[PDB]
């Protein structure tokens, strides 16, 4: 693959993130789980149950096939086709009584940007996250870094009608120039759409900016406190000392620079390590909706 070094780096990121916060015995809710490419990371963590939900039935069927082909996974897997952002999770999980809610981890890997299509969907997504967790549980994930996106948008004069940037392996094209015309601020935290292309991975699929300050403010409203937010390059630098010995020779070699350090170079530096951030929140209190508590 032309992006093999990017894929290796981001899979290392996800190991570092998942295994930092997930504990043996945990129940994990994986929203937008895709084809199940993170099952092995949870095996290393020693979880007890994985609940994967994705709006695509085709990806769920592939996750089923992948689970059945894997050796020495000791946890129960529940896979569900359903929308995790545009509705509450209650109907989706009804046919699956084996699910052990409340859970210990909610994970959104490369998917929460789809929930930022509108305020109502961002709020529904985060309420689903908060409701599903134990106090002390964690919500973690990987999204494009809104601060890097703003850095890039700030380079364009307001006359540029469709701000676009990239390199040999990725490209971003914004729907419009409203940000620049609005004195270099988004007109709203939600619906800020761009098309995302990554060679051999994502074929011009629209997604939405996730202004991190808005994610944090909404999370706090729903009882979740920020523990960590770090661009991929800084997170990798922080965590790699713990992981070198754990990675096999082939995994290390797929991450290694010619100067002996581990990380990305060239066009993958921006596409993988600057473009994205991780995040982790902890549930600190139970959310009760305003005006929802009624007499008798
Ligand atoms: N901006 C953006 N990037 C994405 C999204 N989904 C995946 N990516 C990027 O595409 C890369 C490749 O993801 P995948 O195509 O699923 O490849 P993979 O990680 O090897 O997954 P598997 O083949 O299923 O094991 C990721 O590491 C991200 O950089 C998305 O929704 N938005
Ligand atoms: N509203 C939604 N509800 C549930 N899943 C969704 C929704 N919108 C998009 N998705 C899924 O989100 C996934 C996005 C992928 N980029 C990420 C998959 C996987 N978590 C990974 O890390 O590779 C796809 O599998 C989509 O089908």
């Amino acid at each position: 693959s032309p992006i093999i070094k990017l894929r290796n780096f981001n899979n290392a990121i996800k190991y570092m993130l998942i295994d930092k916060y997930t504990k043996p015995g945990d129940v994990v809710l994986e929203l937008g789980c895709g084809k199940g490419g993170d099952l092995r990371k949870y095996g290393a963590a020693g979880i007890s149950q994985f609940i994967g939900i994705d709006i695509s039935n085709a990806s769920i069927q592939e996750a089923h096939k992948r689970y059945r082909s894997m050796r020495n996974l000791d946890y129960q897997v529940v896979l569900i086709t359903g929308d995790c952002f545009g509705e509450s999770l209650g109907v989706a999980v009804e046919p699956f009584p084996d699910c052990r809610f409340p859970c210990d981890i909610v994970s959104t890997q490369f998917c929460l940007h789809y929930a930022f299509e509108t305020e109502e969907k961002a709020r529904r997504a985060l309420l689903n996250v908060a409701k599903s967790l134990k106090i002390g549980g964690h919500f973690f994930g990987t999204i494009p870094d809104s601060e890097f996106i703003r850095y890039k948008l700030n380079k364009f004069p307001k006359e540029v009608e469709k701000p676009s940037w990239g390199n040999s392996i990725y490209k971003v094209t914004f729907e419009n120039n409203s940000y620049q015309k609005n004195d270099y601020e988004f007109t709203s935290p939600y619906g800020q759409m761009y098309t995302y292309w990554l060679e051999d991975a994502i074929d011009n699929v629209p997604e939405y900016v996730v202004p991190f300050e808005t994610l944090r403010s909404l999370a706090d409203e729903y009882g979740l406190e920020l523990v960590s937010q770090m661009p991929f390059n800084k997170f990798f630098v922080q965590e790699i000392p713990k992981w070198i010995e754990r990675f096999s020779p082939k995994m290390r070699e797929g991450l290694q620079r010619s100067d002996g350090r581990y990380g990305v170079e060239g066009d993958e530096k921006e596409a993988a390590s600057y473009f994205y951030t991780m995040f982790a929140f902890r549930k600190v209190k139970q959310y009760i909706e305003p005006e929802s508590v009624k007499p008798n």
